């Protein structure tokens, strides 16, 4: 007996245990004679094209792939629940939250950012941790990081920095200088740069990392009061990173290896949590606080906003099937029950659009029926209608326009948005020269230690020195504004390796 | 209270009764405020990214339609059943067949050929009649039409006949000269060309029509024994036909005549009935039968080949939902369960790749999963995964290459295919010079009387008067090689029709 | 010789003249030996794979079809160009309207709005009028209809609009009762039904109508100053109506009357023509005008704003292909170059989003890469790489992100859009109570005679009368509302229809 | 200075050197004032719809990504030119060897069978070797791997056996159990898993290995005498392997190493080429071929067969933009012009379906319009039109059946295939038990040394040791069957391994 990973097949065939085999059918149910010969005029002529069990499987096999997630391609995935152990009901109306104990199911895909679907689990990126949780009002989809901040803090700029992290257009090669032009000319992304190349760049697996919301979001509560709040999802594993050098053994030895350890966790019974925290500001301290408090760049310091705790997430489950559940499974921002709403995050306010419009491209404009993400703890009643692959019965023969006179679903008062006036001309506003170094030095200077700080300019030096001089310089320009000693640990590294360099 | 199809809504209602509103819900369950107004910033400000409610159905409005059919585009369905009158197991080991009074659910869509989906139900054209049996050894698609035969006899001039008969590639207008060039040149439509502008060409609704399989197929017994049949499913309420004045009439005001009629009769307990026959054929008369028994403009004449009786199709439902179960229904003529085989029929051979070909870009790789599609009395059980809109659970973990040793699905021997020896080299042999004019002379002289000829003539001089002369003189030359009196008759009313036109 | 467009074909053959046919080759541009027979087992025998040409040919017949439009399926288009006559520089710094004499090409495409593909033209619907303008600063659509108003005045109920105005989800048929219960529940389409079942209901093809922008655009001028505007376009050949008894004649005996008509003039050398005026109002007029001046069911008087002449539109160019030319042209209201943008028009700003979303599913994500759709006047330069179906060089080597220190394209300051402060909550504001009768009174007393206000409440009663008796009743309270003797009128034909009714 | 890879963007900016920067549009052409900054309700509001530059940009970016190819994911490509040195016009017709020293412009795309597109080059692989010719007749699509056979000789049992290569269903890791169960239970896979395991599992980049056409072809000369062949394209720059240890090491250090080795040959001026040889054998020697001269898992012995030269394959030219030559490149066996064609080796037969199949999925249904797949060489005239991104005029108002009167493209008798007979019934013959030995022995002994043997063994080992006992003994088993020592040594590796194994 193997790792449980390895034993699939085998416990897959104990289980059926004394069950005949199944009979082979085609898609269409009727059963096939032989799935292991094609149909020829005689033992040396050609095909026959009325050898419609080789027609039928072969373009099945011809339409296997969908597209990749455009970010975010390569991931593992489990199934568990939030369990309630504490009242926030003074925030939030949202009945995921509704009383202690209270249990919803969630889906959990862990995911790298720029690697597509055969890159290796352990190199330094950001990891997504989404976690959709099936509630009564609906899903709520928490599309986290293992970071509570970003590299930009306008979504224009998405497109862009995706694209510099990604293959050159012409070679299809990895291009420092397109990493680190883009991130000299944006120096926004300091404070995300300095997590991404510390010791949590590498996570040892998805079970030893932290999620974060990243954004600020709106809790409404009962008498319809908003605050603003993050929240965080701290690991009860603990945290802990593979070295580079690991990291790096590991690429080769095991591209799967996230996938395998949280299987093997799962499957072995030790069943990863996360302690769920929310921070909270109110509409007061948001006008009051030093930078824009709904600026993807910048944390709410614990001291200021202490974490509140709220419940618990456990994954139980490993699925059945990757593809159905893994593959398939979509997270919308935008998929928020009452008493959950956006802030303004303009970073925010961006992933409301883009998610259901990549979902209907990836997936399907029905997407939403494909069992993992079907709100199924929820009656789905309204007036949309057909699109293709429409699954159960379309609504039947209900009213299909609004209003009507004839019974059809119907508006809820209770679930309307909370109402707040904004000052300002509708315009393009720059962000671009707002605070970029700030927290950046407070994470240096008070977060990371004397090893902490060597190891963060050795990780930058050594992706860095890849890129041409005048962006070498643009890049030191900026970590020097964070910390003089930041930028010159830095140059000293790359003097080194320029050197070497022929 | 009017016709039930007109009181659809009233009748969902009073189902309702006492019971309250379903709740209105975004596609992700989350209940909607309000859906009636847009987010705007003031009164008469500008609408808002984060009015999510708006973007979900908007997105899923601009996403309804999928491709119309290729052909057949404008239809009416129904479900019911077919009940066994008779025993045939002599001639067939199918399950559907298998004893006296076993029910098996059928689901039927009617259609013309050449119409969009907004055009008019009472227009001269071939019907189509296709039904799904929903068997134990999976879905045996029959698609029928409402005559015997058709224009061809080889596949790969499909589309052009189906190019001939749309409109015209610059204009978008219906062309006579293409219509008639088309059939001028390939002689071999003389037969269903009759059978078209006779009184069957416009059936008074899809009750008053027979179906016929057309081609040969070929039924296996239990001891492996073959014959060739043709199906037959004589319509039960009579025959019924629309004078070319009434069909022109209810073309203006009800394009839905078919719809309307369809829906009515079954939601009044008037269910209409077919019986369902076959012709038998062994393959020692399909040696000697004095044309190639395979050829689709050819007939099996009943002195020769008389109905056996094997049952009745009735039609007791109405869709509960169009799009769901009448547009997205599927028949591939490929979907044979074992008992049931394909003759060497050159135009059936054609249609064996087509219809999952064609399915898969108007529906998608998976629309075998769309419940009205979905063989739900088998059990699907094969090595095919993934693809678009994977549902259910994409056979789990089970194995998903053959052979395994882990008990994953076996071929079934039983279900083998019937084997014959075919004599003569692979290649491309002309048919065109079959004999075009035999049968459709019995039809002129034997079926139709004066008064139906007269009929037969007016309607073709109707629509070959718009066809260029050299058209018109090839057509009427055709014609006449049937029988003197259809060519003269013919080009006795195209000289009026030409004479007035200045 | 016949009308120009039952001569396509002749014509066609003729420009050929002296050349000898093209080879027929398959879609790789392989010879084909035989396209008129397929490869089989001797004269008898099965259908071999190995014959390609058979399969290539039939598996692109099978995708022919793409998803019809969701609304406006039914269409004729042609091409020409606008001549600008007029200075209104002083109003817009468009380049379309840069200089006296300054002609652009324009693509028009003309449909009705609740058919499908195959649906009669001369129907009581109104006609939407896109327009096409290949500038130098990019496309331009104006996206027009034949009336300057619409039903609805908030994009959330569009959806709900055409589901009532399309076809009964379980029966497929057009369903009074779902017209006649949304619009007696939404009075605000008081002022275009009466518009909708007036003469200019069924104009007489699509030479003889008015387009209308319908929404308020904005014009900024090259100091940065905006106004608000209406655009016009008034037929030059003069409005001309079918009768309702002539419509339903041509509704059978020519459903392409309007394809045909539009051809058949520029095949002639009648060059149809419109004029396109603008009205303008000042952002000072805007605040004081006696409605909202952004609300879609109300006009600007012509009295208080006076047409201001611009330019000419021209056809004098037919479609060489229909599907390439017309089915795939796609117009976005969002496609507004320098000088012309969007007003706070709460229907306009829905416009925005959902035309761009159809076309990436009804076309596909490159569609503005198809001939008809490139902006071809103009030099594309951006960002955007790869999707489906990625024609020209995908920009080549070029940089593809932004910003980069190596020359890849740049924003054009100019080019920035035109800044307003709004006032008020970000909350959905009702706008069901707005004025509702005040300008559709103007209408029936001040623009309609007595011969006009009869044949108005004819084609309503005519209409109306298959409603149920409660839809009646709210129906003619609303018209009641416009005007006493509007309402009266019509129920009195009501009880004269409703009596007949056994 | 650096490789020309990393010189990429330095380059691409040295181009356009003085040239000022293209402005940055909208998709279509509309000037974009800013790119960098979105539209807000002042400086901390929430994001407006009317925000078109965002959403343009965003919703192209969420449809970047297409389904990745089923198997050869990883690829790299590359230009130029196949030139003939010999006469083989004693053998084939087809232009593309017409006279010698004619030159014809080839596309190339080198690849891995199993991993996906983020996956390494170095891993022990077939290599898939396809070469577009595009001639006069159309494009050749010569889908050649680094290997003569492959693993099995039904094409039936294809998609089997790529799913026992790629991922668990469940767990979604590579699965040795799966890959040694189908292989051990599949012996004819022993020749070609041999050649797998040993050196030439792992070239070194693309340069250093050999392409095969694998499959018998038929040439056909211009006297209608037909011979088979097989197409052998051997590398002038000379066989070179990387070790396993430095496979592993570039694994991780350079993902793209044979995409990276290749671009920088040719920016370097070292163009790689190709010797073209044929192998020709007559009607007669293949009914006397010991073996089936069809089956792909059986090579033709040179002293009996030797290699004819015919021509010289080089690559003289980058992709300037990967996307839109490489990833949509689209290779089907079935594109043979005149002078070539299928043998009936059942894996080509297979192959005839399955690729234009995948395509019209991968690409969409006018992925043949890409320019890259384009045969622009060649006029393309055929009665297909429409489909999604019809490109170009869609054959502009060309009749659009055949035949037809008006002078539309003809077929052209001298392309009609050569024709054969073949004795036997139409029925699925097994091949299971053909011979899977023989030349594999002729390999073991003839061909490897002692120290090939050794690594060979290793290899083997090293991967066998991960399955269950019983799949290890069936795979020693067949190994056995092969040779004694062959199986021995593998067996004698085992139990180190298992032993070690705790």
């Amino acid at each position: 007996s193997r790792d449980p990973a390895s034993d699939q097949m085998q416990h897959w065939k104990e289980q059926r245990a004394a069950q005949k085999a199944d009979v082979l059918t085609t898609g269409a149910g009727n059963p096939v004679g032989d799935k292991l010969n094609v149909i020829t005029v005689g033992p040396r002529g050609p095909l026959l094209v009325q050898d419609v069990v080789f027609t039928d499987e072969m373009a099945h096999f011809d339409r296997e792939r969908i597209p990749e997630r455009v970010v975010h391609a390569k991931g593992a995935g489990a199934f568990g629940y939030f369990e309630v152990t504490h009242d926030i009901t003074k925030y939030s109306k949202a009945k995921v939250f509704e009383h202690i104990g209270k249990k919803t199911p969630i889906a959990v895909r862990f995911s790298t950012v720029a690697g597509e679907s055969g890159s290796a689990d352990t190199v330094r990126d950001p990891r997504g941790f989404a976690v959709k949780f099936y509630t009564e009002d609906g899903n709520w989809d928490l599309v986290g990081n293992n970071t509570p901040i970003f590299f930009i803090r306008d979504p224009i700029l998405f497109p862009s920095f995706i694209h510099s992290q990604k293959r050159n257009p012409q070679t299809h090669l990895k291009d420092p200088d397109m990493v680190w032009d883009f991130w000299s000319l944006r120096p926004e992304s300091l404070h995300q740069v300095s997590f991404l190349f510390s010791d949590r760049g590498i996570p040892d697996g998805h079970r030893h990392m932290n999620g974060y919301g990243s954004h600020t979001f709106k809790l409404v509560n009962a008498n319809g009061e908003a605050v603003y709040c993050k929240f965080h999802y701290k690991t009860d594993q603990g945290i802990k990173n593979l070295s580079v050098e690991d990291a790096a053994r590991l690429s080769q030895e095991d591209p799967d290896y996230g996938i395998r350890d949280l299987f093997n966790a799962i499957a072995t019974g030790k069943y990863p949590s996360w302690t769920f925290y929310i921070q909270v500001m109110t509409f007061n301290q948001a006008e009051t606080f030093p930078f824009n408090p709904f600026d993807l760049t910048k944390v709410w310091p614990h001291k200021d906003y202490p974490l509140i705790p709220v419940g618990k997430l456990v994954l139980n489950r490993n699925p059945v099937n990757y593809f159905a559940e893994v593959e398939q499974i979509a997270f919308d921002p935008s998929n928020m029950p009452p008493g959950i709403e956006a802030s303004p995050d303009k970073m925010l306010q961006g992933r409301l659009f883009a998610y259901p419009d990549t979902h209907r491209h990836r997936l399907g404009p029905n997407y939403l029926h494909i069992p993992v993400n079907c709100p199924y703890r929820a009656r789905v009643a309204n007036y949309q209608r057909d699109g293709p692959m429409c699954m159960q019965d379309n609504q039947g023969g209900a009213p299909n326009y609004y209003p009507n006179s004839f019974g059809a679903p119907e508006q809820q008062p209770s679930a309307l948005e909370h109402s707040i006036q904004y000052s300002g001309e509708v315009r393009r506003f720059n962000t671009a020269n707002d605070d970029n170094v700030t927290q950046v030095r407070a994470f240096y200077v008070n977060v990371l230690n004397e090893e902490q700080r060597k190891r963060l300019c050795e990780n930058i030096a050594g992706h860095l020195k890849d890129a041409q001089i005048f962006i070498q310089k643009k890049a030191v320009k900026n970590f020097t504004e964070v910390h003089p000693d930041y930028g010159s640990h830095i140059q000293a590294l790359l003097d080194k390796y320029n050197a070497e360099k022929p």
